[PDB]
């Protein structure tokens, strides 16, 4: 097979040891990615720092044309990643092509809302009369070199939120994309190399996070750590960071609010997009249905017939739902499965399970002491939790050690924005499913779901520091 | 003795065990402070959280409101204060005043930046045609309990501008003074209790950071950890943190760059103030002089005069140099300085120690093999270095850990501008000494001198998270 | 009684003076002075002298003399409340009100103002060939300011433009109505008082119509920040020639009433906004444009709290007091009169004692009707009962005022599209429309204005910018 | 040869047509229609028609028309810039340079546009009573923009409206010079080819004495963009009436001089700043106000250098070019003969063959002479010769023009000093004044202009606010 190189320094790579990957839908093998050593990390580490200092020399605008260039590569080539992304992460080819386009929008994005960023004058008169005079003139700097760590579900997509909006302030790079989606991490970097970016300011890193994750986040080259991934790593490179600044994208249990004035066709379709998308394989996803009980009946039976309309597969034909990433995945949600069904739980679909590919399941009657209500499955599971009352649903709802978006479903506006303050989420959508849509709006978690505010304009934020120069006019 | 009491949930309290707070510059006891045990700790944290919801509950003036008063009432005990912290920390009365009157101003200033607290509509047809009805409408909303830390040299002041930025956004407080400095800290927590905050939202914690320090931080009640002091313990901080969002303000070594062309007189009066003021137990502060060697010798000749001229006392005398806050320090100091004479350096002043008292001491000749050129003193001991260009001084200034503040001395603003964009610190002052100075300004360290921006404006911001509501315009 | 202008420090009398009355009672109230222009010529030299000292102040010394102001008027709330209260025949309560409200608008003011910021703008954000050259923006005053209150808000309206104009480094000329003069000076004590520099603050009394065109055409001012009629507005607009402006002029603002709406809700909020001040307010319901199935019920509602609506003097705080003049409730008359006579069907009845007009509501009121599109200014409220949300939306835009807007509905998303719709400046939904919290953006579209007010705006409105562009080395 | 107007997305002539003549050759380049006040009335019908659609767009899809213009034009920057070089004898190179700059303008006004972003107020920051109120501000276009270009940057001067105004969703009417119109037509055939919708884009022509004041005049416009003469300015400032309006009018730059200044630095900054174009550009020294010390050292510098001035067509990139007209060097002549009479010096020879004009160097130019205040637009440069700094602001600021001003010194604190008190939009430090990079904010103080410009100040400049309030529950 394939044996696929980092990008260091502006030269491809290879490293003495290699990691195997294989396709989680057929079983078949992909090809091989370098598993690096401490020293290969170091030399990546150097090179950056060593190409930093020449990067944030060069105008705004011209760092904008480098990225630019590397949107307009992605998009002419966005039919060989997605169906090498497809292959890697069993996801379907038209969505896996859909990742390569969000991927390309967003670098395009952050290039022009990067190239327009400014500074601020402040008055020292504003705070005290005898520095009328002063003045402190504040300019953005970047913080150094970025370390990006991207998740197996969105390997490319989430790789550029993180690595435009770092490279347009005048940072420096290395990507360290997950093991399973590796490949088309490297073959996202071979965009970054033709759009010919001087070397060291864009560099990738591949091995086993298990081997050289620690290693690589405790580096003191690494000025910020931008990730997204589970919680349990999240909190890892927490500590690790130290005093260093950080940007965490983590997990998610998104609950769908629905009151007893909810259009109840339209919160149902919103439902089983966002609940079943990608096989539930999905951060930001509709996770637990919070319903008033007065409308549970007729909302689950809506819901159920949607579920048997999903079509099952494999990601050669888009199908809707498509087998879960590996054997443990599928292991691990079989366990809520029969946790949910032993504590009474109903199952309104069919309980199938064929290799990893799991058919969609519909529980109602869940209750706050199955495991399924709180923990992320990260398969196609979808828990119906009846309530009484709009205090029940937030109760539960911030129970939840995860707050990353929640969606109220009424025709009472002013209420759900009263409900709205309430939940500890990052973002809440009414009458619509939750998403991280639209890539300008801000995106980020409550207590354990993340750390920092992303969205193109926010990242760039996040990833500069401030330059101050004050002097007395005369 | 007399027994000072925390402030909690609307109650003074003592504890079973107390710590003796004595005078510095005498050895007389000033009093006591309680030694809360970790249960007292557990309750203070209880008690804020459930404070929190109601005091978000209302409107940004009435927060305003309560500020407003208890700067007013800090103004009005200006003298009480004063007088205390003066005993307390071997500060100058009248400076010690000041700092209560800067305090107050701080608390004014955080009081109306905040209350104008502004959100943002985005538009979803920004990023994609098909979702231009979508908008979201994003507000401030607070992260919760934030522990305020403080330092012994400016308990009061590095207290409310920590509290009050906090409390105007709607979080809830817990201000742990530095021990020697508790008592000062305890009588601001006075100002805070007549002016009638609901019980919870401010409250105080007493005991020695080597006892529970690492209880009080690790605590999973804390939200944010907002903290001035040593980069030891700030290092600390930042891993007990985990992933919770930190401020830290760290050690200091703000070099003073003077070039050719500068105003030397000017350049020494500078220098003499902002190295020796408070004794050099200040953070932000001339700690080393890196001259071009051209006119080397005519401004050491007038920093060593201006040296000669300061007074040396008593805190209630006012006078420059008054005895370091305890021995160990006194020790630290004396043995950077007897480091620095037997390595060769010219003392221009005479090495003498009385008690704790250290006499101001100017040291030329200094070079990199000397710790007096690297090591934070925070005692009357200036080392001056000599360069041969800029691009040296540059190189020597940015070797150190310490990047907080700069200051150049020259003629050529343009170039000025250059060499501070050059400089790894927060900001670059031009003919002047560095200095926090104008709290509207930013206020930030680079490497190991802090994480996060100060300043008021940006302290809010920064104890502050999003809330986005979308949903579709029909 | 007689009052005297402040200029340049010193208290002025004119040998021409023009006596107030009470339009309640008829009372002589006092004497306000009538300005030569030769006197206005010295007002203008004054401001114009003081103008530099006054911007080289630090924005917080500046700000100290508004707080100052402000205390000043709290402190003479009920003191100038009571003479307000009588030169315009205005609730005593309210009257007290509007001065707490200037004082609270002169206190923010003063706290977003020296708070202006400045901006950093990169040249390698455009080309690369310019990267090591930036500009430093900064925020400078236009100079001499003219303000022109009216005469419902005599006060209110003054201190919406004065402390904005003066925390940014201007100077004032401050021009209130003559029916309200006596309050404008009353005003201008609070800011001798303050001790502001001598020329920094400056009245002007005297007939808008016998120097009003002079005021204003004059080249010393900068900029014309004016409240009142379309008609003077329009005018306005003219002799500023291209200097900037800012106008706060009619209004006819519409409350429409879909058939999803809590009617008592609605009612309340419409008696509210179209009764308050004898219907005197620019920012009010004037029109309710309601869907036919639920207008019966909604009429009800309002007929029977009009009934309870209190009439009466200014000193026993009425809900419905006396018009500002004759000439007004002949008007006001004139326009009840023609919808009467053209077959609306009133439910209240008509009467008219003195200047003193009672509310009346009218139904079934058609765009054949004048009432439907004049501006009142009178306790006169016009419905009109439309078929559909088009219709409503129609109907409100066609109107040549477009100041505010009320949609009352439980559907915000349909709502919202609808704001978008209508040609105003800000959408109540399930409220009545307010000019309400002065942090928010106050403007018109069409012929109710030019300009966004509102505290932070109107700021922003009188200061220009001034660009210093060097090459970093 | 006979060039169309481009309307409702169709191409149309007149009943009357212009022809156009090389302001350097006089040879026959074209003509232009002459459009009759109904032909205005149809273009200002059909944009009014297509607005509420080109609003109703996504600001993507609006980004992507002006990208496409941009693109066009890049595409056909030599074409273009061939026939508009001859249009107003400007020289070939710096004519494509016009039409680049005009791209670059287009498309970072699409990206600057596109990221449009509103606000949230809290009532709760002003009163607690109101603490569950909030105002949800957007921004929305002002409606029907007419845009009107100088002769001297018919394209770019265009481009720097048309663009900010269409991509925050308003439509436009473009109205450029007669001597130039050609070239504006060469502009419009981009719009066309990028297939904006129809009535979205238009063209109008005719001369500006004819039409002229119809076109400001009709009320379909709700807002006029305009660059030209400080007196057609005026007028406009008027004719607009209270409608909004931006202005870049004539300036007079001064270029102060301290006895610390890089005299060969300050030299070559003034020769180009000063003779570009021909003198005939609106920000450009035109004034040297230059400490005495110091004068004799530069103005011989200045002396040399304008020998080196390259002298004929514009075929061949010439510095110096004829003028626009015959007029213009009537007058330009008128300036020279009243700077001489008083006794100015001429440092190079004053010479005129036809409207060409060559480079005129005045020393010992004096307050009295007209050339000292007069924008000339014609190759000749004053030098005033004072004895302070504080003699040079005074100077400088005594002139009713104040686009910008150059200061050049090496005393930083010191020229930012000097920098706040020019009346002035912007103050260069040791560089010639320039409109210099487009995101900068450029504006003239006094009777320079009204507005302040600069792609990002623009697009604020032509949008309105809507502000939908409600209530938390
Ligand atoms: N909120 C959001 O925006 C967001 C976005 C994406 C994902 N998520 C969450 O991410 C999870 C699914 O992603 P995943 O399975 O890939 O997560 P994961 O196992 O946490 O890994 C995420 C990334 O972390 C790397 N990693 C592992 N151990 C590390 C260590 N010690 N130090 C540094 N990096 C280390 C991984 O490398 P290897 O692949 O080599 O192990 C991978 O690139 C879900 O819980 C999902 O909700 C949330
Ligand atoms: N950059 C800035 O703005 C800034 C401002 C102020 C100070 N500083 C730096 O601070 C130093 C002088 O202050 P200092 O000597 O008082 O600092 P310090 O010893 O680090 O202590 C500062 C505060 O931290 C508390 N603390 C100690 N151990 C702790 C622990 N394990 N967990 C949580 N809190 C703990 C202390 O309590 P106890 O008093 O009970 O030990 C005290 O309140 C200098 O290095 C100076 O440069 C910098
Ligand atoms: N500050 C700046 O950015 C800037 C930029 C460019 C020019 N300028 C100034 O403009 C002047 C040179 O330009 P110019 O000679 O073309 O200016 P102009 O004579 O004032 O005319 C400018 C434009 O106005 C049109 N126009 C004439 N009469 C009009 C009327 N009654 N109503 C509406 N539009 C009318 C002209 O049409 P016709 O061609 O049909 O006459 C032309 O398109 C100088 O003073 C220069 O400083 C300033």
């Amino acid at each position: 097979t394939k044996q696929y190189k980092n990008y260091v320094n502006g030269e491809w790579k290879l490293s003495e040891n290699e990691i195997k990957i294989y396709e989680p839908a057929s079983g078949a093998e992909l090809g091989s990615v370098p598993a690096m050593s401490t020293e290969e990390v170091d030399y990546v580490y150097a090179s950056a720092k060593k190409a930093q200092p020449a990067w944030r020399a060069l105008s705004y605008i011209e760092r904008a044309a480098y990225l630019h260039k590397v949107a307009d590569i992605l998009m002419r080539d966005k039919e060989k990643i997605g169906a090498i992304l497809s292959k890697e992460v069993a996801k379907g080819y038209k969505s896996a092509v859909s990742e390569v386009v969000r991927t390309a929008e967003i670098i395009n994005y952050a290039a022009e809302e990067g190239l327009r960023m400014e500074g601020e004058v402040l008055e020292g008169g504003s705070f005290e009369a005898a520095s009328k005079k002063k003045i402190a003139v504040v300019r953005r700097e970047p913080v150094g070199l970025v370390l990006a760590i991207s998740p197996f579900n969105y390997p490319v997509n989430l790789a550029g939120s993180k690595i435009a909006p770092a490279l347009i302030a005048g940072n420096v790079i290395a990507f360290k994309p997950p093991t399973q989606g590796s490949i088309s991490g490297l073959l996202l970097a071979e965009a970054f190399a033709e759009a010919g970016l001087p070397a060291g300011v864009f560099n990738t890193i591949t091995g086993r996070g298990s081997e050289i994750g620690d290693y690589i986040v405790e580096h003191q080259a690494v000025n910020f750590i931008n990730f997204s991934g589970s919680t349990g790593i999240g909190e890892r490179i927490g500590k690790m960071a130290g005093m260093r600044p950080i940007m965490l994208e983590l997990g998610g249990k998104d609950s769908a609010i629905v009151l007893e004035d909810a259009d109840l066709e339209l919160t149902a379709k919103n439902i089983i997009a966002g609940a079943f998308g990608y096989s539930g394989q999905r951060c930001t996803a509709v996770k637990r249905v919070l319903v008033m009980e007065s409308v549970a009946d007729e909302l689950v039976e809506k819901i159920r017939e949607k579920v048997l309309a999903l079509t099952i597969g494999n990601p050669e034909d888009d199908a809707d739902i498509t087998p879960l990433i590996d054997t443990k995945s599928a292991d691990y949600v079989e366990g809520l499965i029969n946790d949910a069904n032993d504590k009474g739980a109903t199952a309104l679909t069919e309980i199938k399970r064929e290799g990893n590919l799991i058919c969609p399941i519909l529980f109602d009657k869940v209750t706050t002491d199955m495991r399924l209500a709180w923990e992320e499955p990260f398969g196609p599971v979808l828990p119906i939790i009846r309530v009484t009352s709009v205090e029940e649903a937030i109760e539960i709802s911030n129970k939840s050690e995860y707050g990353l978006q929640a969606s109220i479903f009424t025709n009472d506006f002013p209420r759900a924005f009263g409900i709205a303050e309430q939940l500890e989420v990052g973002t809440v959508h009414i009458n619509n499913k939750t998403q991280r849509g639209t890539d300008n709006f801000p995106f980020l978690g409550a207590k354990k779901s993340g750390a920092g505010i992303q969205g193109v304009k926010y990242s760039i934020e996040a990833m500069t520091t401030v330059k101050s120069v004050v002097f007395d006019i005369k």
